[PDB]
């Protein structure tokens, strides 16, 4: 599929696991719109968010809800969420990693030619 | 002051100069109001963003401008800006440093919380 | 496999490809001897280091050339490699993932149960 | 001061305290002597390692001792401890800091090189 997400866990050395993960496109009049969503699996994956045909060039919002994750681990967070935004660019499928701590996130992107 | 932000480049291993960063809180009717903005200096800081008056609980946006840091550069970035969001106040009056580092393809953030 | 080590590129948002790994046990004079060594694939990963047999526990180096890599893309960098030290423990499938800046890298290690 | 570390602390958003701080210089035999020592401070920084006269140039090893920190906080990390090397003053003498970034399965590190 065109884009993935990969999610890790810095503190117990694992992947991050039912992560609710919200994907948007910017319409025209510079607001989000809904696009995709799901949650990480057991390997701290989320696949199949959407296809060729209406992953189109525009710019895209990620956002990962850190919190709750961390909330469900009994761990207090610094951020509301982690949010990667990004232009999609025709010339290619997307990985977006990334790496959660309580108080820091790092997120890398994976862009490869079929 | 109780917000400042740091950014370094991890290409360049330097401070991230002439950065523009942009804190919205949010209002009560949901939406992002703008809160300062500010520019990196040579060293990559930016104080001054606010006062421990000003800067009472809320949830408030960090929103640093990477993509023309990196295309003044001549590099053609992946990201729009780096963002971090949080809630700062809550349990009283905290210092916070919003530290990044920066990419082209990647940015890491983090924060320092410190109660004076 | 037990031992899989996976290398991006932050410049280009890339796979990490033909980068030298070398991975050494520490032995009981303190010294470092070669255990297993490889280049990462064209997709930035290195699998196939060891086997379950002979993973026992003990303290672990992993020696990644980033700067040959770096100077190979024409890029000054500033670490001579990056190097990930670690106890292996038995109670286990050990991912190292590492992230490449010229003068920055992460690693992080995603340690699972099969 | 020429060379500096800087360690925060990526799961208690603070300063990493009372960190131990080994550097070695890789002598004419290839074997690591060792160089300076220290432990950083309350904001997590370890100033005064050397001196510019001290400093020669060379391959360097800094090693953060990653793992008691962790250990004294009750958590088991992953790393035995984070190790940065680097050919110092290969254009004449420059100003290193090197900052880390510490959570129990993971590090970064970064160089912020200048020139007084
Ligand atoms: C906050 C701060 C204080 C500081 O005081 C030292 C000084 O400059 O005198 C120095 C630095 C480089 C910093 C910024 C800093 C410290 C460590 C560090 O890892 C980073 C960049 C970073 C940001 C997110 C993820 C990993 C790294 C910045
Ligand atoms: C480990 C892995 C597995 C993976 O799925 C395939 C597999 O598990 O073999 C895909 C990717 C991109 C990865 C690597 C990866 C995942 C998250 C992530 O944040 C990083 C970058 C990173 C590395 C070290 C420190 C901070 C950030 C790499």
């Amino acid at each position: 599929c065109p884009l993935m997400v990969k999610v890790l866990d810095a503190v117990r050395g694992s992947p991050a696991i039912n992560v609710a993960v919200h994907v948007f496109r910017k319409a025209a009049d510079d607001t989000w719109e809904p696009f995709a969503s799901g949650k990480t699996s057991e390997s701290g994956e989320l696949h199949g968010l959407t296809t060729e045909e209406e992953f189109v060039e525009g710019i895209y919002k990620v956002e990962i809800d850190t919190k709750s994750y961390w909330k469900a681990l009994g761990i207090s967070p610094f951020h509301e969420h982690a949010e990667v935004v990004f232009t999609a660019n025709d010339s290619r499928r997307y990985t977006i990693a990334a790496l959660l701590s309580p108080y820091s996130y790092s997120t890398t992107a994976v862009v490869t030619n079929p």
